[PDB]
């Protein structure tokens, strides 16, 4: 029984689309249709409300069904089969748990293909954000996130999510940052995104066969390279360099954060990812950065990307050798574009101990010139390199 109440309470929360605490006639009729194929007459609906009002006082607020009122009607129909109709319609099984078919619809992704949310999927998330942004500040406070996750069986996002997407003045995920996190999750872990969409009741509220009906599968990367044109909107860039060469500073710069703001980031909440929108020649795209920590190996995983960002420290004389090394053993004869970034360029430039200068190296292997970059500036860092990286990802040849 307590398991039954738990499910119905969630089903209520999902059905309350405007998230006001009641099921108005608009939302109530929607619920009846998806469950019982036919809604009730406008005043025959008012008759049911009367039955509620004449038993409990807190069962009907405004002229819409409250949760207590909703749970009350569940008891009335028993003292059956009406409830199980509702439960099964919302993905629950006999054990009152969400079925694998509902939460994990199989979506086999072809090799060298990526996953994006379609336009209607984004719209669903845009409304989803608005429903829980009750303070209208275009950001989700910790309370507004707890509210959003009350349809989730566990907390899906950790405190590092705030160091991955755009946040506001107080570290709260903004409206744009919110969509960036979903864009990010969909790209890296589509099965997790589909699971999360199930918790939000996407498949039901949008009346579609599965959560998978929100994901777009882009074509083979090889075809994009051969046809020299892509339709993708999300591009992944791997950031590679020695330890403490300023990689994390590059990632956080994409989020618009100064170096001084970065020093207040606790390591418990550290993130090796950063995602944001970038405009390339009037086209809006998503740039996805992945901080690759200096390890003994570089597998076939940390090399798959649309563009590589080799970062070295100008105050570190031995740092650029790493860039030259990694480039020569993974990206020298690769169809992946590479951009060298001279990070910490606010510091005094020290002569690199490598055999050849960064400048000449970029000519020997036909790359763009080493880009000067710093996150240690007043206001927010420059988005120049991020436009560059995205541009090279979109047009590898040009
Ligand atoms: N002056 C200055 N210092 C910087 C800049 N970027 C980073 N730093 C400093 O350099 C150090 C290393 O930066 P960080 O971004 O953490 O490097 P990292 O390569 O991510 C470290 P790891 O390899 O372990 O991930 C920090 O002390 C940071 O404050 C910059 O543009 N200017
Ligand atoms: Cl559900
Ligand atoms: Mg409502
Ligand atoms: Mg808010």
């Amino acid at each position: 029984k307590p398991a039954c109440i738990k499910a119905l309470t969630r089903i209520f929360k999902i059905s309350d689309q405007d998230n006001d605490g009641t099921l108005n006639d608009a939302e109530l009729n929607f619920f009846q249709r998806i469950c019982f194929n036919t809604p009730l007459a406008p005043q025959a609906l008012e008759d049911v409300k009367n039955v509620v009002r004449k038993h409990i006082s807190d069962g009907v607020a405004d002229s819409g069904l409250t949760l207590k009122g909703f749970l009350f009607l569940h008891t009335l129909f028993i003292q059956h089969e009406t409830t199980w109709t509702v439960l099964r319609r919302f993905g629950y099984d006999d054990d009152l748990d969400l079925t694998p078919e509902y939460l994990f619809p199989l979506l086999k992704i072809p090799p060298d293909c990526t996953t994006e949310l379609n336009h209607h999927a984004y719209l669903f998330l845009q409304s989803t954000f608005d429903k829980h942004d009750l303070d209208r500040d275009c950001a989700l406070s910790p309370d507004e996130l707890k509210d959003l996750f009350k349809v989730f069986p566990y907390i899906p996002w950790g405190p590092d999510v705030n160091n991955t997407v755009c946040t506001n003045e107080r570290g709260w995920i903004t409206y744009q940052g919110f969509l960036s996190q979903w864009t990010l999750t969909t790209y890296l872990d589509v099965q997790r995104c589909l699971e999360y969409l199930g918790y939000l009741g996407y498949s039901i509220l949008t009346e579609q066969e599965s959560q998978a009906s929100a994901v777009t599968v882009t074509r083979d990367k090889k075809i994009d390279l051969q046809k020299k044109q892509t339709q993708r909107n999300v591009f992944r860039c791997n950031v590679i360099g020695v330890k403490n060469c300023g990689k994390s500073g590059v990632l956080q710069a994409l989020l618009g954060r100064n170096l001084m703001r970065q020093k207040k980031i606790r390591e418990d909440h550290k993130s090796y990812y950063a995602i944001n929108t970038v405009y390339v020649y009037g086209q809006e795209k998503y740039l996805l950065l992945h901080d690759i920590s200096e390890s003994e190996f570089l597998t076939e995983a940390e090399i798959i990307c649309d563009v590589v960002c080799l970062v070295y420290d100008v105050s570190n004389p031995k740092s650029f050798e790493y860039c030259a090394r990694i480039f020569k053993q993974h990206f020298m004869d690769s169809r992946i574009p590479c951009l060298i970034v001279a990070a910490k360029s606010d510091l005094h430039e020290v002569k690199q101990e490598y055999s050849i200068s960064p400048t000449d190296f970029c000519r020997k292997h036909k790359m763009p010139p080493p880009q000067a970059f710093t996150c240690n500036t007043a206001d927010a860092p420059s988005k120049d390199i991020f436009v560059k990286l995205t541009t090279m990802a979109m047009y590898p040849h040009v």
